[PDB]
């Protein structure tokens, strides 16, 4: 466990990072207090909800659709019968809400328990209704479910090292749709952004969680900001993540 200083890559934004290589057991932690603090996963939960949907047969491949019903949304790309791959990359809330509402709560509880997914608290199934957004809400979006960046990395490692009961076929679908282009062919990077605002504490929950493959070595990582500046989003934290990978993990 090495405490490290990635602050140069954060360009003044408050946050932390954790990278874990489970082969040579090298934990690199920037801002240990924050890395151990549970927060809403926001859309990083789509990593797990995709696997839940595949395991339960709600979806079956990266092409699978969820029966778009014509509802009007301000994001162009939500207004179509999008595939799993596109809904994951667009972070399309209606697709994933419809997916998860086909699954019984006990099945989800037991999967989260098996994964040790933070507090595993799905008690507020419908989510943070006081924000007025109605059905565009759920337990994973600034609501009851909370997970620390360290626990995110431990969950990622368990899934992608093959240490869960999820089918290998389903793990590979997730790897496919998580792959990101970083303009460096010598590393493979996979991940998912998440964006929320913690109204109680007036801080963002801005996430990028995933893994890095570089010549035999694999690092599982979680980058997280808790800045008070509302402009700090998941996509901004992903930029920070990519700069850390290029500086320190090349």
């Amino acid at each position: 466990v090495n405490i490290v200083d990635y602050s140069d890559c954060f360009e003044g934004i408050s946050g932390g990072a954790i990278f874990c290589n489970t082969k040579n057991k090298e934990y690199n932690i920037y801002n240990k207090e924050l890395i151990e603090t549970r927060r809403s996963p926001c859309s990083t939960f789509k990593i797990v909800s995709t696997l839940i949907g595949l395991e339960k047969g709600v979806i079956n491949s990266k092409e699978s659709v969820m029966g778009y019903d014509g509802t009007d949304y301000p994001n162009k790309n939500w207004n179509k019968n999008l595939s799993l791959e596109e809904a994951f990359k667009e972070s399309c809330v209606w697709y994933y809400k419809k997916l998860i509402n086909k699954v019984d709560a006990k099945s989800v509880q037991n999967i989260l328990d098996d994964l040790k997914y933070g507090n595993c608290d799905i008690s507020e199934w419908e989510g943070d209704l006081k924000n007025g957004k109605g059905h565009l809400n759920g337990f994973w979006l600034e609501s009851s479910l909370q997970i620390s960046p360290k626990e995110q990395v431990q969950t990622m490692a368990k899934i992608f090292e093959g240490d869960t009961n999820f089918k290998k076929e389903h793990i590979n679908i997730l790897r496919d749709i998580m792959a990101i282009d970083v303009n460096d062919a010598n590393i493979n990077v996979y991940g998912k952004t998440g964006t929320g605002f913690d109204e109680k504490n007036k801080r963002v929950d801005a996430w990028f969680v995933g893994m890095l493959e570089r010549e035999g070595d694999t690092y599982y990582f979680a980058i997280k900001s808790d800045d008070s500046n509302k402009e700090i989003t998941g996509p901004k934290v992903k930029e920070i993540a990519i700069n850390i990978i290029k500086k320190y993990y090349s």
